[PDB]
C-alpha cells in the first residue's frame, strides 16, 4: 500500500476505460460507514465520485453528482438526493455517512451539512466490493458508460466502517483525518488501468 | 415532558403518511400567540411548516412556505403572506405572532422583521386543536397531501399564548427563547407515526 | 398634537376604504418643499406614497412608486421619474425636495442622491391641501383606487416648506432630523379612516 | 471665464432644444488632447456626452455612450468602442486621450484603463469647432436628435492639447486636475440654451 | 533583442493583417515548457493567443480562448480545453504549461490552477517554429483568420523549457518570474508586421 499524502489521481480525459481499482479486505456486510474525499472537475455533465459493486449487485453504494449543486447516494440501488449552493468549477470537499438503524444519509459540502434524507433503513451494503475511481459500475468490475466518466482530480480519500460526527467530519474538511479503517489515502491499495496519473495536489 | 433541545425531527423523505402530533392541552381559544421554531429542507414546491386544525375547521392556525422568499400564515382559513430576500437551501429561524385586537401578523426570519400584515381582527382561533408536523391537515388530525408535505428537519419549536416583544424573539433565535406555555421543545409531547428521525441539531 | 416618535402606520391590508388624513394649517403656496419618511412595503406594483390634491386639482403633489427602483414625483399633474439600486423587499427611508424657481426636483433614497430632475420652473403647488397617507386621491379628499392602494408601514415623515441642504437630508436619514414646519411626526395630527394600526417601528 | 468649481449642469428633461454651447479659441489642428469629465445620467438608452463638430464635418470628436458598459469614440467619422463593468446607475469619471501619430484611443472609467484601440492614425482634429453638451450634433452647431440626448448632470469638464500620462488621470479623478488650456471648469465659457441649471455637485 | 519590462504590444484594430513574430532559435524538439503571459481584451469571440506552428503542422502548440471562462492547448493538432471563473472584461495572467512523460497539461489563471488534462503522452512538439501574436496562424507562418485575430495588449511574455513548480507561476503572476530561455520579454527578438504599436503597461 502506497501513502498518496499531499497528491491526487488526475483522470485527464473522457473514456470508457480509463478508472483505477480500490482494495479492501472488507469482509462484513457494511452496517455503517462515512466516506470523504476532494474532487475538482470542470464537467457540467453528470458523473459518478465512487462507485461499490457486489456479484450481482448494482449500485450497492454509488455517490453521484446530478448536476451542480446536487449530490445523490445510493444505497442497494434505492437513491437519496440533496442540494447545496455552489460554484462552478471550484474544488470541492465531500463527506457522506448513511446508517443502517435510521436510515440516515448525511452530506457534508465544503464542512457544511446539507438536508438529511433516509433511505434503506435496516439494510446492509454487502462485502467484497469492487470499487473503482473514474467510472461507474454496472457489473461487478465493469460495465463502464463514457456519460457517467469522472474527468479531473480525486484526492485525500478516507472511508470508515462508523458514522463520523461533525467534528471529525470537519478535520477531515481541514486536512487532519482520523486514520480510516475500510480505505486510507496514507496506505491505499490501488490498481490503475488505463490512462490515469499520480499528480501534487496543487489546488488546496 | 421530553427535551429535545439539541435535537431535531427528520422528515426523511416524502409521502402522505410521516408525521408527527405535536399535543397540548389546550381548552381555551387562543387571542394572542408567538410561534417559534427552525427548518431546513431543499423542496422547492410549497410545504406545509405547522397545521393546526380543530374540529370541523380548515387551516384554523397554519404556516406555509410558497416558494423561497415567501412565507403565509392563515388565521381562521384567512392568509396573508409576507416576502424576504432568502437563500436556497439555507437553515431558517421563524417566528410569528398574531394578535386578535388589532389582527396584526407578524414575520420574523432569521431575526429580521417582515412586512406587518393583519386579518382576522377580534377572531379567537378554537382550542381542542390537532398539531401536526411533516404533513398538512385538511381534517381533524388527517386528510394529509403528498405535494403539501414537509422533508427536512425541524428544531427548536417553542409556542407561547402571548405576542412576544422583538428582544425576546431574537432570544429565540440566538438560542435563549423564554420558557412556553403551549409547546415547549425542552418539555414537549409527540406521536411520532411513520418514519421521522430524532437526530442532534448539526447545522446552527 | 400626538407624538409618533418610534412608532409606524401600519396599513395592513389592501383596500379602496383604509387611509389617514393628515392635516397642516397650509395658507400658503409652496414655492420650496421637503419631504422625507420611512416606508416598508413588500408590494410588487405600483403604488402611492404620498398623495396631496388641491381644489379643482389632482395631482398637485404626488410621490409615486412605478416599480422596485423607480420613484415618480408629481407637481401640478407634471411627472417626472428617477432610477435607484435597490434591494426587494428592503426599507427605505425617501427624501424629496422641489424648487420653484429651478423646476428642480431631488430625491435621496438612502442617503444616496439620484440624478436630478425638472418640472412646473415657476409654479406653485396651491394651498389647502387635503393629504393623505395609503391611498392615492383623484378628488378632493377621495376617489381612491384599489391598485394605486399603499400596503405595509411608514413612519418618520417630516414636511419642510424650504429645500433641505444634503447635510439635513442625511440626519433626517440617520435619525435626527430638524423640526419641521408642515407636517412633524412629533407632533403630528392625523385621522385614521379604516383600517390602520400604530405600532413600533421595529425594523430600523 | 466662470468658475464652476462644485457645481454641476443639469438637464433636467428630455428634449431637443436644450444644450450648453462650449466655447474655445481653438484656432490651429488638434494632433493630441485629452478630455475628461464627470457624468450621472439614469437613460438606459444611448447618448452624447460630448459633440465637437467643425465646418463641413459630423462627428469629428464625439464621445458616446451606446448602452451601459459600453463607450465609444469618433474621430473623424471613425468609431472605436471599449467595454467595461460598471453599475447602473451611477456617477462615472471618464477620460478619454487620443494620439494622431499612433492613433491610440485609451478611455478611463473611474480611474481605470480600458483595453486601448487605435483609429485614424496621421489625421489632425479640425481647428474653430463648435463644442455642445445635452446633444448631438448632425451640423456645424444644430441638427440635433433627441433620442440621443443627455439627460443628467456634468461637471468636472477639463480638456488638454496633449495625452496626459496616468498620473494625471489618476488626480483628475481625485478631484485635483491639472490646468488645462483647451477646456476648464474653472475658467469655462460658454452659453446656456433652454433649460438647464447650475447646480451644487452632491454626488461625488 | 530588445528589453521590454514594463511595456505592452498592443493590436489595436481586428483585421487578418497585424501580428508579431517571435523569434526562438529552439533546436531541439520540445518535452516540456512553461509558457506565461498578461493579456488585455474585450472581444467576446475566440481569439488566438499564442500560435506555435512548424513544416507542415498545423496548430503544433496553440492556446486559444473559446469564449469567457474557456481555455484550450492545443498539442500536435489534439485539442483540451478548461473552464475558470472569469470577470470579462478583465486582465489575465495566464500560465500553461505541458510534459510530453504524462500528457498532462496545467492551466493557471490568474494564479489559481485550472483542472488538469492530458493530451499527446510520449509525443515532442517539433522545433525550428514560426509563433506569431495577433494572429492564429494556419500555414507556416500565414494563412491568418480575421475572426481569431486578438484585438487588445498583451505583455510579459516568458517561456521556459521546463514545467514550473507553482511557486516560480506565482512568483511570476506576482511580478518577479525566473529567466526565461526559449522566450523572454527582457530579451525579445521579435518582428512587428501590421499597425501594433508598443505602449507602457498601465493596467497592472
Ligand atoms: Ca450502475
Ligand atoms: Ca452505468
Ligand atoms: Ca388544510
Ligand atoms: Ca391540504
Ligand atoms: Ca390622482
Ligand atoms: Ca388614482
Ligand atoms: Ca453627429
Ligand atoms: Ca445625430
Ligand atoms: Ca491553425
Ligand atoms: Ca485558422
Amino acid at each position: 500500500h502506497t501513502d498518496l499524502s499531499g497528491k491526487v489521481f488526475v483522470f485527464p480525459r473522457e473514456s470508457v476505460t480509463d478508472h483505477v481499482n480500490l482494495i479492501t479486505p472488507l469482509e462484513k456486510p457494511l452496517q455503517n460507514f462515512t466516506l470523504c474525499f476532494r474532487a475538482y472537475s470542470d464537467l457540467s455533465r453528470a458523473y459518478s465520485l465512487f462507485s461499490y459493486n457486489t456479484q450481482g449487485r448494482d449500485n450497492e453504494l454509488l455517490v453521484y453528482k446530478e448536476r451542480v449543486g446536487e449530490y445523490s447516494l445510493y444505497i442497494g440501488r434505492h437513491k437519496v438526493t440533496s442540494k447545496v449552493i455552489e460554484k462552478f468549477p471550484a474544488p470541492v470537499h465531500i463527506c457522506v455517512s448513511w446508517e443502517s438503524s435510521s436510515g440516515i444519509a448525511e452530506f457534508w459540502i465544503n464542512g457544511t451539512p446539507l438536508v438529511k434524507k433516509g433511505l434503506r433503513q435496516g439494510y446492509f451494503v454487502e462485502a467484497q466490493p469492487k470499487i473503482v475511481l473514474g467510472q461507474e459500475q454496472d457489473s461487478y468490475g465493469g460495465k463502464f458508460d463514457r456519460s457517467q466518466s469522472f474527468v479531473g482530480e480525486i484526492g485525500d480519500l478516507y472511508m470508515w466502517d462508523s458514522v463520523l460526527p461533525p467534528e471529525n467530519i470537519l478535520s477531515a474538511y481541514q486536512g487532519t483525518p482520523l486514520p480510516a479503517n475500510i480505505l486510507d489515502w496514507q496506505a491505499l491499495n490501488y490498481e490503475i488501468r488505463g490512462y490515469v496519473i499520480i499528480k501534487p495536489l496543487v489546488w488546496v
